[PDB]
């Protein structure tokens, strides 16, 4: 999953995504 694993390797972006899913996260910081 492109998303999660990118995700995970931005601190700031692992951090939104405990909040509220990789999705909305991957989306806000690589929209």
């Amino acid at each position: 999953e492109p998303k999660r694993e990118v995700c995970e390797l931005n601190p700031d972006c692992d951090e939104l995504a405990d909040h509220i899913g990789f999705q909305e996260a991957y989306r806000r910081f690589y929209g």
